[PDB]
C-alpha cells in the first residue's frame, strides 16, 4: 500500500514501447513473471518486464491440465454478471457463459436450443463478441439489444429476425470483447464453463449437458 | 535429472528430447516433437512457447535464437548453395513436392548473386513415412547432396541411399521454430519468414534485420 512498485512499473514502460498502452499487470504462480492482462491478449512478463510470453499457462500438477489464465479470468467474467443476458435454468446445475454474435449461424442454432439447454439444467448467460470488428453493424446493433429494458426479449427479437430497436447505455462492448480475446475466443458462439474452460467450438443440449456433467466432476 | 518436467510431460503423452535453461529463473526451455514449452522446475506450470526479449530496440524471439544451436549443429547435412560473396546466410525448409518450393529453388543464382547463401533443410510436409519423406532421405544421403537435389528438382530421379540422415531431426526442428508451411525462411537468429520471397525482397528484409539486430 505505502510499498512502492518498481517492477510493475518497469513492466509498464517495457509494454509501452511495444505500442501496448493499457495494461492489467496482476500475480502469477509462476516465481518471477506477472500476469499482464492487454486488450490484445494476456501476457506473462518477467519482473523486470524484458521477457514476454503469450499466454495461456497452465498447471498440470493434477490430473487434466487446467488454463489457469482463464480460471484467473472468471473474476473478471463473473464482475459483468449485471451486463449479461442471462437465461436461468429451472432447477441449475450449471452454468454457461457464451460469447455470442446475432449474426453467427452456431449462435442462430445454439439460441434455438434454449428451451433445450434451459431443459438439462443448464443456464446461459450471453456476453457480445461481434465478428465484423469493435466498430461495425452488428457491434453496434448488439449494443442497443444489451442496452434495451428487456435484454432477454431484444436478444430473441434480433435472433428471431425481427430487427433492433436502437437504445443506449453504460456498457461497452468492447469490454466484453477483451476479456473473450483474453481468453482465447477464437471465433463464436465460444462456451466458457465454470473454471473459465473454453469449449472448442459449439455442442448442443445434449454433448453440452453430457461434457458439462464431466467437467464438474473432474474440476475442483 | 529434472524428474518433475518430465514426470509432467509423460502425463501428457509428451515426449521431451532435450531440456535446458531458459531466461527465468526456475524455468526451462523444454524442446518436444510438437513445439517449444516453457516448464517450470517444479513439474507445475507450461506455457507454450515462444519467449520474446522485449530490452532492445526491438523484440527478439528467444526461443528460435537458442534453436539456432540446434540448427548450426546440422550443418553438415545441410544442402548448402553458397553465394559468391556472402553476405547473408538462410536456412530453407524445403519440400520436393511443393510448388514454391520449386519457385524459389529454380531462382537460386538470383538469390546467391545478392549475396544470399542458402542452405536447405528437409521438411516433408506430408510428415515421416510419406513417399516425399523418402525421396528427401536418399536425396540428403547421396554423396554429392546438390547434384543430387538439382536433378530430384529438374525431374531426374531420385537414387536410393541410406545414412545417418534422419529426416524427423529436420522436420521436428522446424515444429520447434514454428514452421508450419514450406518453404520456410529462417534467418541467423531464428526469425522465421514464411512463404516464398523473391531475391530482391529477401536481400532488403535480410538488410532490414541485420541492421536491426545488431
Ligand atoms: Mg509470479
Amino acid at each position: 500500500a505505502m510499498d512502492p512498485e518498481f517492477m510493475d512499473a518497469a513492466i509498464r514502460q517495457s509494454l509501452a514501447k511495444l505500442g501496448v498502452q493499457s495494461t492489467e499487470i496482476q500475480a502469477s504462480p509462476v516465481a518471477g513473471m506477472k500476469t499482464v492482462l492487454t486488450h490484445s491478449g494476456v501476457l506473462y512478463v518477467t519482473d523486470d518486464g524484458k521477457h514476454i510470453i503469450q499466454g495461456p499457462m497452465y498447471d498440470v500438477s493434477g490430473a487434466h491440465p487446467v488454463n489457469v489464465t482463464n480460471k484467473l479470468l472468471m473474476s473478471q467474467l463473473n464482475a459483468l454478471e449485471k451486463e449479461m443476458i442471462v437465461y436461468k435454468a429451472p432447477d441449475e446445475k450449471h452454468v454457461i457463459t457464451v460469447f455470442t454474435d446475432i449474426t453467427c449461424g452456431y449462435c442462430h442454432k445454439l439460441h434455438e436450443e434454449m428451451k433445450d439447454y434451459n431443459a438439462l439444467g443448464i443456464t446461459v448467460r450471453y456476453l457480445a463478441f461481434p465478428r465484423q470488428g469493435l466498430e461495425s453493424q452488428a457491434e453496434q446493433d448488439m449494443k442497443s439489444i444489451w442496452c434495451a429494458k428487456d435484454k432477454n426479449k431484444a436478444f430473441d427479437d434480433a435472433m428471431a429476425g425481427k430487427g433492433v430497436k436502437p437504445a443506449s447505455c453504460d456498457v461497452n462492448i468492447a469490454d466484453h470483447y477483451a476479456l473473450g480475446v483474453q481468453l482465447g475466443v477464437s471465433g463464436t458462439p465460444a462456451i466458457v464453463l465454470s473454471n473459465g474452460y473454453v469449449v472448442p467450438g459449439y455442442q448442443g443440449p445434449k454433448e453440452m449437458k453430457a461434457f458439462l456433467d464431466e467437467h464438474q466432476k473432474q474440476t475442483s
